[PDB]
RNA sequence: AAUUUCUACUAAGUGUAGAUGGAAAUUAGGUGCGCUUGGC
DNA sequence: GCCAAGCGCACCTAATTTCCTGGAGGACG
DNA sequence: CGTCCTCCA
């Protein structure tokens, strides 16, 4: 046996099949003339505005009971969540305060009478209604009666908002969980940082932000919470932190801009306040002003001329300022100023090339004069900080002799004139007033590359202009250059909003028509599947041959279907046959005790006062001996319910063995489910879609073309076992179908074509036939080029497991007692997006290789497939397309298609190993600072991994056997979140990633040294605690012999003692690159201070030393010896591994030397090194199940500490 | 360069290989650019 | 040239809820 | 009463 197979039938989960609804004979004519897709449509448009105007009722609904509400259990809960030392026994008392605050704010809402209304048809029937006052709203809002059932989701997704779950679309939870917990971190964050706001600040946020009603500290007492519950509050408060802008363009500054400038100012690092998240269902509206926008390419191309032709305003005031600045010599230097700031930065680097230069210079003037360095260099930076501005006469000071400040400004300015000339050129003819542009602006990359590189040239222009204006307030200011040139800045200004909402328009996404469901004038349509609901829902299923259909009854004919009898003779297809009782526990009591039932067969008061009082169902009022004669008064119902009765062929259990209620509602449910197909005359069904009676679509995808010869998709393959007769239920086909139709995208006439008879280049260099050609044209995304219809086909998989275990526990039992249990190690990353290590049992390399190409080998045909170089292109085509104006395209089909063959080969890695698998436990705040390098794959590899493992299917297998479709192997627990993971689901182990790359894996040794230069002192006693320091002639090498005891926090080592050599080369990374060669570096710095290093040990002679620079160049060398991982940036060529240690056999590990090695004993890079290590973690782990009984393996730490795992590491060799 | 859809193909000629939980709702994040005030 | 706090706009990505129902019951001609 | 939409849990 596997430990594979113990893992199926262990629970349910949903999944929905899509495939392409294809019209048969007159169906789409029928439906043409009918007129249903139209109807269809605006249906679609009208529900969007229905339920628009609903939110607005349950908004006011909402706004109304949160006004009004005081948080009881507040004050308590914000003590007890503040206590620095809770016992075990508080914070229990703290989660039962955080319940009881949310069923506060539930049952607020739900308490009111007409709570239950809100999500029935009265709604639309009659509350909105009298809620409105548009005519036409309430007429959209009318146009849905007799249709309130297509609202019946919507209904549960508002009703979601009620509860008083910690769950994720709870308004209590977004109030409690979340706001309230950022409120109370930022009441500690206010007591800390309080002082350092001055009395104007505090005055301007209540004037201009409070209204004067309140005073900022009392958004920081808990008892101000309450106020913070609707957006009305919640946005004061977020400007209370992060201020807002007035209709004038001020940005009057937040506490978060005032602890931010503190920190700034005095160089220290005080924290920031966190701001609330949105009140659930709000419309909001921002505080701060922001101008209108453009709204059509039109209007568009008339801003964009009127404002920007050579006669427009802006254009001449840059003729203005061009011939101001070309005349410079008639205005005094000494009158004309860069204010201190980013314009003395802008204007430093535009005329000594680099931002700082003027700022040097100065410190160089300030240093003749005032000539202990940490005062200095402050005290200095202050005197600097006094000055506000500096004039242009004041800056030729710093020129040099071939230099003269003015005429290089002069320069300048004309340099960046011929520039917008330059690019006028290029725009001549879309100032033409006889242009008209062919394509749409959003899809016009030609015309939006001229317009913005235009608008780019007037904002260079601007930003250097910009640093000519000075403070302004000063004295010595020539009024006879500013009057006019403060004139024309401000005129040039005007482009500030022009550019904005050109960007804002022109990079808009083009709209897109989506698809829409389609009712058949049904507001229960297709609702389900059973027989005795055909009539309601007038949607079935029929097959003929291998091909499957649906069967859609139109409103009038409902019964059509009903009559047809076979055609002994002719042909026939079978029709479904479909029958479900669905949950039992409810649907039984609803039944067999209702008003038409009770009529027929009257309860005893026995049977009545059971279900009355509930002593048939475990808990406080149990009584075990009524439940029988329930399930017996059940069961002799069901008997005498004929429509269930010859339905399923039931065969129940002796009633005297059943211990609760449940265990009768599971066999029922496990039971009420049969499907069969009859004979159905085709020529009749074939006459009613004929006559228009039926409509009828294939349901298709590419598996059941003619010309189809291959492995079906596995979604094909779980279709057809619907309805095979081996599936005894362990694949149900589900209520709740839906299909849409999806209007043509593309034009036909419009698609890439490969004509007929025209050969076609292969892709793959790997191909030996380099060429196909076919007899038929072919179209790219020819699909988008028809209009399609898609069924979605929900489907139930072991709807009722029989093999329930807690699935973690089940798999460290196995572990405990496996002989040599496989780990697959698998290292997250972005210069290997995945790394791969298979060990066995006792830790020996078995595979390893990167996963940054997928390789493949189909009919003696080898495919590969560079991912990481694809997601790359398409990072950078993304971040160009940021930049440019132009299309983003998306990267999240690219990835799940990469991350699929990653999970395809890491479920046949589990299958031939029977093997656990190993990750890094990453917390998710790591995860999410690596969003930023668009490669990231690491949480999207975890979703659809955990995904495949819910129901593992080798598609290859007999669907009956283990592992095969009916059979699927479930080795993760039931993804429900993220949240509420753990570091084991199931297979899957994520342990600490610590010290699993940056370890020489042949002797285990770390780096566990402090090596940043800090003081001659401290190098000195570092220096000295080395046991040795020499040269080694016979090696040419540098020994440094240590024992960790002697250094700071090395606790975790094992070995303690070491020989560090200087051996090979390293990559120091600055800012770039440079290789080093350790033995001649170190050789160089000797010599750079005289030092004789062949003097025997020569330690003491090195704390001679009196420079400072020695100290730190020898403490930087030290850190590149203990460098053992070196790459270049974005670079495949180097990522090696070496050790300054000697292994036992005295040889360097140098992973470069199993790189070239096929199949290599150890890791082959730093990558292959850290899933390596990172799968021997869980080797540990599994040892740890085989030291502890079964009745415990649940509480056994998973995490390897620090120390045990250098133990383990430095004594597996 | 074809698809229920996606990725990679052409795979022997209207397709091949692998993956594929939909629908609705709510909410959050990341990138990029502009503006405000600031820090090397 | 780099970066911080905050406001705005455009885009794409993604976390976590819910349902995956037939038969009783009502409203209506 | 026969039909169609709503409601239950
Ligand atoms: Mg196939
Ligand atoms: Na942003």
């Amino acid at each position: 046996m596997s430990k594979l197979e113990k893992f199926t039938n262990c629970y349910s989960l949903s999944k929905t099949l899509r495939f392409k609804a294809i019209p048969v004979g007159k169906t789409q004519e029928n439906i043409d003339n009918k007129r249903l897709l139209v109807e269809d449509e605006k249906r679609a448009e009208d529900y969007k505005g229905v339920k628009k105007l609903l939110d607005r009722y349950y908004l006011s609904f909402i706004n109304d009971v949160l006004h009004s509400i005081k948080l009881k259990n507040l004050n308590n809960y914000i003590s007890l969540f503040r206590k620095k030392t809770r016992t075990e026994k508080e914070n229990k008392e703290l989660e039962n305060l955080e319940i009881n605050l949310r069923k506060e704010i539930a049952k607020a809402f739900k308490g009111n009478e007409g709570y239950k209304s809100l999500f029935k048809k009265d709604i639309i029937e009659t509350i909105l209604p009298e809620f409105l006052d548009d005519k036409d709203e309430i007429a959209l809002v009318n146009s849905f009666n007799g249709f309130t059932t297509a609202f019946t989701g919507f209904f549960d997704n508002r009703e979601n908002m009620f509860s008083e779950e910690a769950k994720s679309t709870s308004i209590a939870f977004r109030c409690i969980n979340e706001n309230l917990t950022r409120y109370i971190s930022n009441m500690d964050i206010f007591e800390k940082v309080d002082a350092i706001f001055d009395k104007h600040e505090v005055q301007e946020i209540k004037e201009k932000i409070l209204n004067s009603d309140y005073d900022v500290e009392d958004f920081f007492e808990g008892e101000f919470f309450n106020f913070v519950l609707t957006q009305e509050g919640i946005d004061v408060y977020n400007a209370i932190i992060g201020g807002f802008v007035t209709e004038s363009g001020e940005k009057i500054k937040g506490l978060n801009e005032y602890i931010n400038l503190y920190n700034q100012k005095t160089k220290q690092k005080l924290p920031k306040f966190k701001p609330l998240y949105k009140q659930v269902l709000s419309d909001r509206e921002s505080l701060s002003f922001y101008g209108e926008g453009y709204t059509s390419d039109e209007e568009v191309l008339e801003v964009f001329r009127n404002t920007l032709n050579k006669n427009s305003e802006i254009f001449s005031s840059i003729k203005k300022l061009e011939k101001l600045f070309k005349n410079f010599d008639e205005y005094s230097s000494a009158g004309i100023f860069v204010k201190n700031g980013p314009a003395i930065s802008t204007i430093s680097k535009d005329i000594f090339g680099e931002w700082n230069v003027i700022r040097d210079k100065w410190n160089a003037e300030y240093d003749d004069i005032h000539l202990v360095t940490e005062k200095y260099e402050d005290d200095r930076r202050k005197s600097f900080k006094k000055i506000g501005s500096f004039s242009l006469e004041q800056l030729q000071e710093y020129a040099d002799a071939d230099l003269s400040v003015v005429e290089k400004l002069k320069e300048i300015i004309i340099q960046k004139v011929d520039e917008i000339y330059k690019v006028y050129g290029s725009s001549e003819k879309l100032f033409d007033a006889d242009f008209v542009l062919e394509k749409s602006l959003k899809k016009n990359d030609a015309v939006v590359a001229i317009m913005k590189d235009l608008l780019d040239s007037v904002k260079s222009f601007e930003n250097y202009i910009k640093a000519f204006f000075g403070e302004g307030k000063e004295t010595n200011r020539d009024e006879s250059f500013y009057g006019d040139f403060v004139l024309a800045y401000d005129i040039l200004l005007k482009v500030d909003h022009i550019y904005d909402a050109i960007r804002n328009y022109v990079t808009q996404k083009p709209y897109s028509k989506d698809k829409f469901k389609l009712y058949f004038q049904n507001p229960q349509f297709m609702g389900g599947w059973d027989k005795d609901k055909e009539t309601d829902y007038r949607a079935t299923i029929l097959r003929y041959g291998s091909k499957y259909y649906l069967a859609i009854m139109d409103k009038k004919y409902a019964k059509c279907l009903q009559k047809i009898d076979k055609d002994d003779v002719n042909g026939n297809y079978e029709k479904i046959n479909y029958k479900l009782l669905p949950g039992p526990n409810k649907m039984l009591p609803k039944v067999f005790f209702s008003k038409k039932w009770m009529a027929y067969y009257n309860p005893s008061e026995d049977i009545q006062k059971i279900y009355k009082n509930g002593t048939f169902k475990k808990g406080d009022m149990f009584n075990l001996n009524d439940c029988h004669k329930l399930i017996d008064f059940f069961k002799d119902s069901i008997s005498r319910y004929p429509k269930w009765s010859n339905a399923y062929d039931f065969n129940f259990s002796e009633t005297e063995k059943y211990k609760d209620i449940a265990g009768f509602y599971r066999e029922v449910e496990e039971q009420g489910y049969k499907v069969s197909f009859e004979s159905a005359s085709k020529k009749e069904v074939d006459k009613l879609v004929e006559e228009g009676k039926l409509y009828m679509f294939q349901i298709y995808n590419k598996d059941f073309s003619d010309k189809s010869h291959g492995t079906p998709n596995l979604h094909t393959m779980y279709f057809k076992l619907l309805f095979d007769e081996n599936n005894h239920g362990q694949i149900r086909l589900s209520g709740g179908a839906e299909l849409f139709m999806r209007r043509a995208s593309l034009k036909k006439e419009e698609l890439v074509v490969h004509p007929a008879n025209s050969p076609i280049a292969n892709k793959n260099p790997d191909n030996p036939k380099k060429t196909t050609t076919l007899s038929y044209d072919v179209y790219k995304d020819k699909r988008f080029s028809e209009d399609q219809y898609e069924l979605h086909i929900p489907i139930a998989i072991n709807k009722c497991p029989k093999n329930i275990f807690k699935i973690n526990t089940e798999v460290r039992v196995l572990l405990k007692h496996d002989d040599n249990p496989y780990v697959i190690g698998i290292d997250r990353g972005e210069r290997n997006l995945l790394y791969i290590v298979v060990v066995d049992g006792k830790g020996n390399i078995v595979e390893q290789y990167s996963l940054n190409e997928i390789i493949n080998n189909f009919n003696g045909i080898r495919i590969k497939t560079d991912y990481h170089s694809l997601l790359d292109k398409k990072e950078k085509e993304r971040f160009e397309a940021r930049q440019n104006w132009t299309s983003i395209e998306n990267i999240k089909e690219l990835k799940a298609g990469y991350i699929s063959q990653v999970v395809h080969k890491i479920c046949e890695l589990v299958e031939k190993y029977d093997a656990v698998i190993a990750l890094e436990d990453l917390n998710s705040g790591f995860k999410n600072s690596r969003v930023k390098v668009e490669k990231q794959v690491y949480q999207k590899f975890e979703k659809m991994l955990i995904d495949k493992l819910n129901y593992m299917v080798d598609k290859k297998s007999n669907p009956c056997a283990t592992g095969g479709a009916l059979k699927g192997y479930q080795i993760t627990n039931k993804f429900e979140s993220f949240k509420s993971m753990s570091t084991q689901n199931g297979f899957i182990f994520y342990i600490p990633a610590w010290l699993t790359s940056k370890i020489d894996p042949s002797t285990g040794f770390v780096n566990l040294l402090k090596t940043k230069y800090t003081s001659i002192a401290d190098s000195k006693k570092f220096i000295s605690s080395f046991d040795r320091i020499m040269y080694v002639p016979e090696e040419d090498l540098f020994e440094f012999a240590l024992d960790y005891k002697n250094f700071s926090r090395t606790d975790a080592d094992y070995i303690k003692k070491w020989k560090l050599y200087s051996y090979g080369n390293r990559i120091r990374i600055f800012r770039d690159w440079e290789e080093v060669c350790l033995t001649s570096a170190y050789k160089e710095l000797f010599n750079k201070y005289g030092i004789n290093y062949q003097q025997g040990d020569i330690r003491a002679l090195l704390c001679e030393q009196s420079d400072k620079a020695f100290y730190s160049s020898f403490m930087a060398l030290m850190s590149l010896m203990l460098q053992m991982r070196n790459s270049i940036t974005g670079r495949t060529d180097v990522d090696f591994l070496i050790s300054p240690v000697k292994n036992s056999d005295g040889i360097f590990y140098d992973s470069r030397n199993y790189e070239a090695q096929e199949n290599a004993i150890l890791p082959k890079n730093a990558d292959a090194n850290g899933a390596y290590n990172i799968a021997r973690k869980v080797l540990w782990a599994i040892g740890q199940f085989k030291k502890a009984e079964d009745e415990k393996l649940d509480k056994v730490k998973i995490a390897i500490s620090n120390k045990e795992w250098l133990e383990y590491a430095q004594t597996s060799v």
